């Protein structure tokens, strides 16, 4: 079902603090490989008052290169498909849920978003739009369907970084005892904006994400 390059198609909308929006996408990558590119397209209420950046995280699980035998909790839920609910709380009080459907309908991954964001404060950096895009990062899943953690860094103009901390539920379409669940890993990754355009009203987004146990040594 999950092929060497795969196709994907996006539908998202929801209100970050008073502020109605949806976007589209469409973009193509690598599962097995870890990489995939979308091009995105604010098609309602744009141009948004807000960084685009806060949004970033909410345009894609399939596509990351499972190293090292790690169980694949994603691909694995295929055809059934699986769904992410999160909430990102920055440090200066945004704070932005997010909740996800992922199926596959005629060989093309389809992606279903709903973002609600409060709380971001009219004159911090995201609604001055201050923002560079985000540093690296790496996020820790674990059973619990998989919970994930990650605290990202976000790049300010001036130098600097606002800090936000995500929490994360993966939840399998697929029935458990049909599932080989991993335990404890890591997806480090690199979420990067390639192109941008209209006022952040066109956006095209990359991303590589490799997953992996500790590979220092262990005493035990």
């Amino acid at each position: 079902l999950i092929t060497e390059n795969m196709h994907m198609k996006l539908y998202m909308e929801g209100t970050v603090n008073n502020h109605h929006f949806k976007c589209t996408s469409e973009g193509e990558g690598k599962p097995y490989e870890g990489t995939q590119t979308m091009r995105i397209k604010v098609v309602e209420g744009g141009p948004l008052p807000f960084a685009f950046d806060i949004l970033a995280t909410s345009f894609s699980k399939t596509f990351i290169n499972h190293t090292q035998g790690i169980p694949d909790f994603f691909k694995q839920s295929f055809p059934e498909g699986f769904t992410w609910e999160r909430v990102t709380t920055y440090e200066d009080g945004g704070v932005l849920t997010a909740t996800q459907d992922t199926s596959l309908q005629d060989g093309c991954l389809i992606y279903n978003v709903k973002i609600r964001g409060v709380n971001f404060p009219s004159n911090g950096p995201v609604m001055q739009k201050k923002t560079l895009g985000w540093e690296a990062c790496t996020e820790m899943l674990y059973p619990a369907g998989l919970e994930g953690r990650a605290d990202m860094a976000l790049k300010l103009v001036g130098g600097g970084h606002l800090i936000c901390n995500l929490k994360t539920t993966y939840r399998s379409k697929k029935p458990a005892k049909n599932l080989k669940m991993p335990g404890v890993y890591y997806v480090d990754r690199r979420l990067e904006r390639i192109k941008e355009a209209d006022k952040e009203t066109y956006v095209e987004q990359h991303e590589v994400a490799v997953a992996r146990y500790c590979d220092l040594p262990s005493k035990l």
